[PDB]
């Protein structure tokens, strides 16, 4: 199966702008302020490189430098809708992206000579932070999300094609985050904001939007977006990130959106008007529905963050806003999906996935090979730097496999790192961990193999092995506390797994291979193939198991255990 | 960055006597004949009020009403020295301004009791028309240009602080006019007049003075004025107006003048012994050199005169002379340039100029908008009046802009007035047109939008196009000749660019657009973002392009054209 591609850096920022023009040619225009331009394919999304725009093409009167305005085709005239994330106009295209494009009056009318400064001044203006136009009820209808940060999700609406509008009566909020432990402050607030919209077979439309809680909220409208249902959790786990919706032609519903957990609030988190730091910004993923929602199969990292572990991370080359959240598709074909996804140059990439990959069932990998491209392991150094952002560190290392041979593996040790501590704000980061993402399954089988360390160990030392549904960092402790399934293996007085009461021991020094058979609220544990133990479910899903999680467990520096494989099957 | 600001009119005509007292203080000294006073600013240049002078500071024995005195601050000492224009004494303060003043005597002594007549008998009394005393030579020496108008720029030298004094072994000079087509008579010969001095970092002076040629000159001295080198052109453009040059803090060269042409000479101009009529005197310019003067940036207007369009110009208020030429500067801060400029009382102005404004790339302009500030379209009532003055009238009007809508554009077309016509001094300025300034540019990208009006034609109608170093008369239909880069769009038999032998059709009922793009010695035309042909350079330049020129070309009353905006872009 065809594995997620790289297949250009997007000129702004993902979320807005990506567009197909014909069945060969796509586009990803920009948020330049000087004459405007966009990468193109002619290739269907396989090579790209970057042109200017044609004459009549309006410059971003509105919008910021590094993020396009969104454009979308109207599919009964065929024509074009553009608006700016912020500011700006609504113009209408007439020839298509490279004919003649008018920009809507107050009163109206389309105005034609919109180079006039003069005449620029009785343009509509509509408000907000906006979202995508969205084409809805056998495209008689565009919606534009649009928000406030604190005060929530509204719609603006036009039954005309974009030349008047209203505004709908409600749209989408979210509640204030509430620090209780393991946090120690408040996350930055956001009211439902950054929506994404889907009309679904029966013609309700679905909003997903951005909060301050663990997942998306969402709400739902009976009447083509003028009113909508009390909102509430979506089972898209993230926080402060960004949803995109769409469906395939075959009318396959595609979710993309960040599916991590941040690190606990710290004790310097702010009173959660603005964000304090990113913790949670490293990676996207991908879910599919063929049933309107009602299943959804896939929650698989499409890519991680290329520099994610690095000490120089919040500064490189600019502290302006990075990280793989927010994002974009174009389907290319029956299998293909084009995703324009993440934020800065450095950072911001255009994928292409396989919908048949989305659907796999196994995984595997081993940590000395697939390290850079598939595993979690950073930890950070939790001193604020660039804007909203910590420098990182390998939170593990790879070593030579004790055992002999060409095979290294990856030793996941308390870090003797003071760098790793930040006593104000009262964080400790130095216990390191690793952790994968496999195809979500409300029954599977995972396996891993490990062996502890031949050095100094404390009286904690060990690993937590947590299944959970969402990426939580390497270095959080309070995984367990969130996982489906979690166990340890202990070091000390001698080695054992803690199944519930039982304790299994094992030898060290020694390769091993645990197995996790999981199916609905229990879980069977094996060792070397002989079945070791039970564990009841610790929290319900939504939608299964995704990740496997370890985390060193020592609280003084000890040599740990090393880890080499794992693989996983799901049903 | 702020465009000029005009914050006071100064109660002299401009070039000498404006003078900094402290960090806030700034003083504009007068001509008056009664008890001195100035116009001063007590907030670094930004309001202005006038105030009598204190008993130690002399009147103007010498000078005239309309000019102050120059008042130059010695850069050793700290105190100032004291010349007019014409005439009278030189004086030394003791204590400042407003201390103690003495006047230099014959025999290098200084005499406190200037206040008694018989006393002034025996004081040092320099002759010639006298520009600004300048220090020289780590402030060692005071040299004061003064000239005679057919005789030459020759300098009073000072090596004791203006206490003994005697002349250079030569100066500056410059040739007499010659009356060559288009010119129908000789202008007005001024030889190498009203120099203005500027030392150079390696010690040499150099000077430049107006002169009758389409430039100022200059000459370069290696003994800190005692001689000079033969005169040659200047890069300066002008034409019997005056150049000023300063430096500001951080080292950059200001140059300061009235970047014209003024009209050929007609059949009626005079032996040039005196001027017969003034024609380029409503605009002043500046540029800015940080090497020395190898390279310069800007050619800026720094203001346009207010007066220039009226059929009353030449008498309002008293016929003395008038416009925009003529200037003094001081240094505001970092970024402020304060000038004064002008003369008469009407047209003399205080203004605050920009750095930043001066080393811009772009400018643009639509003419319903910005005529008054920024266009010149005068044409001239060809009758003497006043003193060496015309009356003129606006050449082209604003109209409703056919497309509809409230835009207001520029009607350039051949006029039917016979008040614009001399048949005994052999001119008609009869043809309409219009130019706007931009930042001097070597290379770069002029647009404009015009569209043909909707109305009878003659056979020859239309607009010829030019870019150009200077300003140029909106009714002098030579500009083409003296062009940097020049084209005519012709109306019949049908609407076309001429580019060289190439015709370029265009429609008629609609705006068009058309593109220069100027790089050595070539431009590149565009038609509605169409490349349409080609122009080779007409005329070399020192500078480079900083006025695009439009001026109507039919023979015969006409409909012409309409234009609407210009935009500019240098430096590519
Ligand atoms: C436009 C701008 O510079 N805004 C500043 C910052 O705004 C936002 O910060 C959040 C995180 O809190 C997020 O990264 C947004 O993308 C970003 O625009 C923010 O630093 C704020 C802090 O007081 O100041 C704003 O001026
Ligand atoms: C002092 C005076 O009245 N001078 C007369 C005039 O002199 C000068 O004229 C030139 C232009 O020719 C210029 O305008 C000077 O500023 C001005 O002083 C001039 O009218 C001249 C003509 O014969 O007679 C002078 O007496
Ligand atoms: C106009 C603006 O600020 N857009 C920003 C948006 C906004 O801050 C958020 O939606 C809360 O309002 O989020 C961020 C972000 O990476 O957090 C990037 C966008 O550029
Ligand atoms: C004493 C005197 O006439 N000064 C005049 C000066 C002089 O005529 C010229 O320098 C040729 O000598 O020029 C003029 C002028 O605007 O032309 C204004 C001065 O008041
Ligand atoms: O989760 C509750 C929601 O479930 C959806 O299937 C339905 O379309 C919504 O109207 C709302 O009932
Ligand atoms: O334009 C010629 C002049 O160039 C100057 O740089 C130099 O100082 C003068 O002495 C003279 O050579
Ligand atoms: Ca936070
Ligand atoms: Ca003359
Ligand atoms: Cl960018
Ligand atoms: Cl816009
Ligand atoms: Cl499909
Ligand atoms: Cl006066
Ligand atoms: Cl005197």
């Amino acid at each position: 199966v065809p594995e997620p591609e790289v297949v250009a850096t997007p000129p702004a920022d993902a979320g807005r702008g990506l567009i197909r023009v014909d069945s060969r040619e796509i586009r990803h225009y920009s948020g330049t302020r000087k004459e405007p331009d966009y990468l193109v394919s002619r290739d269907n999304g396989k090579t790209w490189e970057m042109k200017a725009a044609p004459a009549g093409y309006p410059p971003n009167y509105g919008g910021i430098p590094k993020e396009s305005p969104a454009i979308v085709r109207n599919p009964l005239t065929r024509e074009f809708i553009r608006v700016q994330p912020i500011g700006g106009f609504v113009f209408l295209s007439r020839g298509g992206l490279d004919g003649k494009w008018l920009a809507v009056t107050n009163d109206g009318k389309l105005e034609e000579d919109w180079k006039d400064p003069e005449k620029r001044k009785n343009l509509k203006k509509l408000g907000g932070i906006m979202r995508t136009p969205v084409f809805v009820n056998k495209g008689r209808r565009v919606i534009v999300p649009f928000h406030n940060m604190g005060g929530g999700t509204k719609f603006h609406i036009s039954d005309d094609g974009g030349l008047t509008w209203h505004v709908s009566r409600n749209g989408v909020t979210s509640p204030r985050h509430e620090a209780r432990p393991p946090h120690q402050g408040v996350r930055w607030f956001n009211n439902a904001v950054e929506a994404t919209v889907l009309e679904m077979k029966d013609g309700t439309l679905w909003a997903l939007a951005r909060t301050s809680q663990d997942q998306a909220w969402q709400a739902f409208s009976k009447d083509y977006g003028e009113t909508w249902s009390k909102p509430e959790p979506s089972r898209f786990f993230g926080t402060l990130t960004m949803n995109t919706l769409g469906r395939l032609d075959d009318g396959t519903i595609v979710s993309l959106w960040t599916n991590t957990m941040a690190l606990p609030e710290n004790a310097t988190a702010g009173n959660g008007t603005w964000e304090d730091v990113f913790t949670n910004r490293d990676s996207h993923h991908i879910a599919m529905s063929g049933d309107e929602g009602k299943t959804w199969y896939g929650f698989r990292e499409i890519i991680l963050d290329e520099h994610r572990n690095h000490p120089g991370y919040a500064t490189l080359d600019g502290p302006e806003d990075r990280g793989k959240h927010q994002s974009e598709m174009v389907q290319l074909d029956k299998n293909r999906i084009l995703i324009s996804l993440g934020q800065h140059k450095n950072h911001r990439r255009l994928v292409i996935v396989d919908r048949r990959w989305v659907g796999a069932k196994t995984r595997a990998t081993q940590t000395g090979k697939d390290l850079d491209s598939q595993w979690t392991i950073h930890t950070y150094i939790p001193q604020k730097k660039g804007h909203c952002s910590y420098n990182r560190k390998p939170s593990a290392e790879l070593v030579q496999d004790p055992s002999g041979g060409t095979k290294k593996v990856l030793q996941i040790k308390r870090l003797d790192d003071p760098e790793l501590v930040n006593e104000k704000s009262n964080v400790d980061y130095r216990n390191g961990g690793a952790t994968w993402n496999f195809p979500n399954g409300t029954t599977g089988l995972v396996k891993f193999r490990f062996r502890v360390v031949d050095g100094e160990q404390a009286d904690d030392s060990g690993l937590q092995v947590s299944l959970t549904d969402r990426l939580f960092n390497a270095c959080d402790s309070t995984t367990k506390d969130y996982a489906l399934f979690t166990f340890p293996i202990r070091l000390k007085p001698a080695p054992h797994l803690l199944l519930g009461m039982k304790k299994v021991p094992f030898t060290p020094g020694a390769w091993h291979e645990i197995s996790l058979l999981w199916q609905g609220g229990q879980a069977v544990v094996s060792l070397d193939g002989k079945k070791a133990g039970t564990l009841k479910m610790a929290n319900k899903s939504p939608n299964g198991a995704s990740y496997i999680h370890f985390i060193s467990t020592g609280s003084q520096p000890d040599a740990g255990i090393l880890l080499d494989t794992v693989n996983a099957r799901v049903k």
